[PDB]
């Protein structure tokens, strides 16, 4: 799977494939792996559990209404039980959260990670889109969703557990 | 094992094969794989151990008139209780259930996948069901029914763990 | 990879994906897996590195022009060296072949194999793209190749390290 | 696979069922793991690769002649070369030989058994064909065929390598 | 070790040997691996701790006065307990148990498994007297207890865990 | 370690870093990882062992002239003597190598490998360069050297195994 | 380490040697393995770690007084204790314990052995003392304490982990 | 398997069992694994290969044959080539062999070892047996072959891979 | 990772990188490895998980108020609530901490070391800034903060888990 | 073990310490692992067989009497053989070898290095002592001789293969 | 095993044990570990198989000759031969070899080693004889032989494959 987060000209962005694989063959090619919270004014994607995460968002958008929309806070509170609740502790994925104000990654082992420009790129297929990412990012004018894209379908051709479906979830503020 | 799920006007079915492997030998040759669950209104087939998938069962059915039978709804709580209760949490099983709504796979990773098209194919034989149920359902006017047993015996010829002892659960909603 | 080779109404076909993996990245997506061979008579495809095929498929050649077009003869001399001769020995592949006369597969390990019904179905993906070939070819009035095609794309679904492109080689005969 | 040698009333048989598998699929049904060596004079089975088959019974026929047609004495040597011998001692292979004299396997660490009665069972399903076959020579006036083929299909019930495809080669000595 | 149950003509038997194994040699030969249990209504064996035995066989015991006879009951009730009590889990084993409604396995898993004959074959020499057993049942008048018997023999002779003494329990009933 | 190639209007080139990896630590840092060949009408990098690559490319040029410098005819040769030779068969390294005509891999594996648009990338590195190479290609003007070095710089961000040291060698038939 | 146990004529005794092992190095010399138990009535020795043994020696007493000294009774109880309890679950040890009416193993696995003629070895040596005692106590009219120690140091000499320090207890009944 | 030999009162004996083994079933019962040699005068026994025998065995005579009777050296001179010749060290056995003279071990490695009282008990069930041989030898005034007989039944009974066939080779000469 | 820390007259400090690591992947670069703690009277530096740290340094501050701030006494507790306590036993860790007293390591395994001369390097890079901070502290009069510095960025150059990303606190007691 | 070599004004050295070790103890203390060739003109140290030395370093002597002092050269030719000579082949070491000329590494990789200012630290001690060497030579006036030497005592301290008996070449030339 | 050489005033041996392990039993008590070659004039020991020791032993004295008795000198070469050589280089063994002029380990890395004081100790008692052989060395005017003695009974208390069997082949140059 392959998630990837650009932020540029007043607009964040998350972009994921569809691509679940069990062994050394597809089991489901359109997974929805980005959706929106807090309201639609938060966005994220994941990899991992279709539970998990209807766990894990749900908690996070209580978070925030527990931390009046202060993204990294309630960030900071979710990885926070993550780690510490018995129960909640199981849960395996590695959530992508983006804001009007910043974006950042959340790991089972608690950590609330701010990447070097926002720049988020998760999954096994992370590390090409990263590439394909930074280098858009520094040699052309392209927008933060035409980037996730582009650097989206770069991974998925390389990364034999990422495939060409995709979900964006964009935000504009200036 | 194979569990194969086909989905065709108000049909829909469940088939499974009837082995059961210990080491390389066959112990059992017609285990039921397949059964009705909350007052005939559900189909369910499992891959695994009979007696946890009894209790995951019985279960599902409790979580059923809990949220007035929503598949789904009463379907992610079950994807709960798997994994974070103590118990649970040891059994080990792969759920396939339908109703009139939708068809969808349940495992202990707190996941609940709806493929494609309804189209469910999980266990060993899994995926060579999956591929003759496809070819199958996209390029023949055949029936859920037709398709699940006839997918279900292409398993069977493949996969070294699948045998051609049948029991399906079908369902009419048309 | 995946080779597939079907047969009906005097018509036969072998079918490849062009897939190439190393690791969990693809290193190549357009790579030529089905070539022609003795006087454009005898198709071929093959699953292993270019050069251990321009080097058994120039040899399986001069074998035909030493065994009068009989395919399975030059076919078993050719299994013959391939498992004896200090060198050709470390050649690693699986060479699929077929004429108007048969089809079938060679291993390095010698043997020569005459499947069911000249049907034919080798690389990771290969059993994937045998139970739909199998399911088309006895449920459908498709054409050879037509069956090899749709077969083929099946298998690049379930098969990770199986993708979309093709190279099919027919043969018409009557 | 098994392969299954029952002796009776100047009536010696050989029966093999026919499944080639790979990991855990069926790659083959119908694999010939009989037949006639010695212008017919010799029937044998074998467990593994036919192209190692082929050549060790090749080479077999060879020491025979070399013999006067002697089964152990020209099937010790066979013993020997495979043993020793740089490529032959990389030949995969467990061979089940008759004749009018006696039944018996023949391995490549240089052995040479006769089992109790002439008895013969090799193959992952050997020993539950074995136990069959104990049971019904000594509590039926059945004849060798009927024994072999009968315990063939009780190897094929419980082994989950062996198929119900049968090759039987019988001898008529009385 | 090798537990044998069969039931022909209103005659349901369990067998054993005694040969309990350490490593590569034989601690004990004599060990009884079938008793009696119900007011000696209800027969069984088992491959397992001496001690297992005596906790599991009582509470099977109390099962039954808790469910009147009704074997199966008894039997579905404890496998139960057996995987659901932190303590009791522990607890490793196989019992084999028949009364004159029917015969049955219960795992440590949970399961209640019945057979395709009232059969029964479990232990590392299972398969053997099941294949032996299978062929005398049908080919041969032989008594259920016979069968055992000679099928018993036939294992603990392939069985390298299984020796020659037995503990038979029969059962009439018509 | 990555090695990068990039061809765009009539020039081509090949990057490399210069890290040396021993376990955990870096043993030098200037590596040169490409150099020319075959009267500098040839550039080449290489993965792995220098003594390995100087001995392969010393016999690649010898293959040229034995072949009036066609690359793939002259770089198949090598595929060969590669993996069948005894010493040849010894080296652990990775070719990558171009001319005016193409850019292709060479392995040892006798596989000649020829990317999708002569963009090469292998080496640990190999695809986060690949990444980025494919993204720069694609949404800008930037020429062949500006991509390789931006790429390989990505890489070297990404890649454990890969410094900032670089060493290209271009080439210009415009 | 080795612990022997012979039974002869109202004269029961159970003879242990003395080496402690860690890794290749003999730690202790003098470990006393055998000792009294309830009142001087009964005697055990023990493989494994001495604590452990003190800790389930001790509730072996209590368990006695318990059940009037009914040694077996008493001891199946200590054969449960030791898997359910989670404390003592955890020890690692072997017991040998013996009084007038019979001799018997005890292990963590809730079993309580008494092999064939109340003769025991246990601990690594275990076997070749049973070898000896055996010999001996049927080919001559040796005592148990002239088996037990002839038949340890046999033990002691086979054993690269028995030494030729012993401690007996006997217990006279006759 | 187990072999035996002994030497008192001017008679010397080799004794073994005839269990072959693969994996957990016996192949055969009856294995024939002592044999005689040089003008029945030597005689051995042997764990291995049926053919390994028949060729280290009739080497053994020829070397007796250049060292007049002398046992020793043609022992010496066998063990020789046995770690030389190219192809004689591919085999694989233990043979156990005895004159008038003496008697005495030898193993692939080329070893020509004869033990403290010409007491020699190799194979899996070696040490069992010597622990009974020595018992006896140093207990009793048994003979010889007594000796061996009932120290090799000491072994089939502790061991797993050893039976109760017997096949003696005696020798007297005072 | 590296965590240096240098001590020299009324100057203690320490220095970390700044990478973060995933398989052979950079994740992050700017990694804030030390940080202040204990109202700026204590500094601190880790190796590992960032919210593990955070975690273990908190529960220090308490332990400092709790001990009047005497860093040993009040390390040593941590020391012991790390190995005992269920949760934190989970965290994964290695603390750098010092004061103007003294400066010291503190792990998991309840130990708390305090090197040679205060001079404290942990981490993959760890030894490698050790001899280099070695080195110049017995050769020049350099400071703290500059042997600090110069070993991390030694570490960085050896170390393939360091980079030169730099996070420094120095404390003057002078 | 730990080889270093240094060069500074005029003056080059290789330094090395003594410990041989075998497993976790220490077999010698004072292996002389630096010696001088080509009549004391060159000088070298080595990581390796005492013998494995005495061959590689009398060659090297003859490669320079075919090659006028000219290391390099008569380095590349060594190295040559090393990798190509069936026999040399076998030879396993770390050559570090300088003269007024250069210095540089030779692996049986046949590789010839030159490090980044002819500092060379081979040997599991090798990083510590680069370590402390580069520091050293960048942060202070002290001699070649007196960096080797401080450079090898360092690491000596942290590299448990490596003890404080040396042996050091020097020599001068300006 | 163990074998110790102590070297005191004119007075120089080498002593060994004589047991010889398989598994965990003890297969002979009594090896010749140690013998005299060269006229008598030479003294040695060895670890491992004794027709291994007996075929270098052999050459070693070849070797001597070919030096006139130059240990050393003739003892290299032995290393030489013993690493390169097809045959040789498969002998598993380690030796220990002495006359008038110096001590000295022989082993298959073509390594050479003289220790400290000509004070050797190998097999795996080898550094409990060291420890005790250094401290008997230094702390008494005891001999070589007693040394030797003392020694190797202290690592026969200690070492578990090292029994109290002697063998001492001493040398008087005085």
């Amino acid at each position: 799977t392959t998630i990837v987060s650009v932020r540029r000209n007043g607009h964040v962005v998350i972009a994921g494939d569809g691509q679940a694989t069990l062994g050394n063959t597809v089991m489901k090619g359109n997974v929805k792996k980005v959706r929106r919270l807090y309201n639609d004014k938060v966005i994220a994607g994941f990899a991992g559990g279709t539970a998990d995460a209807f766990t894990l968002f749900e908690l996070f958008e209580r978070k925030l209404e527990m931390h009046q929309g202060h993204l990294v806070k309630a960030a900071v509170e979710l990885a926070k039980d993550w780690r510490t609740d018995r129960m909640l502790r199981k849960l395996e994925a590695l959530l992508a959260v983006a804001d009007e104000t910043a974006s950042l990654i959340i790991t089972g082992n608690g950590d609330v990670v701010q990447p070097e420009n926002d720049l988020i790129a998760i999954g096994s297929g992370g590390p090409y889109a990263q590439a394909a990412a930074r280098a858009l990012l520094e040699n052309t004018e392209l927008s933060a969703r035409e980037i996730a894209e582009k650097a989206l379908d770069i991974a998925g051709d390389i990364c034999i557990y990422t495939n060409h479906f995709h979900t964006i979830e964009e935000l504009s503020y200036k």
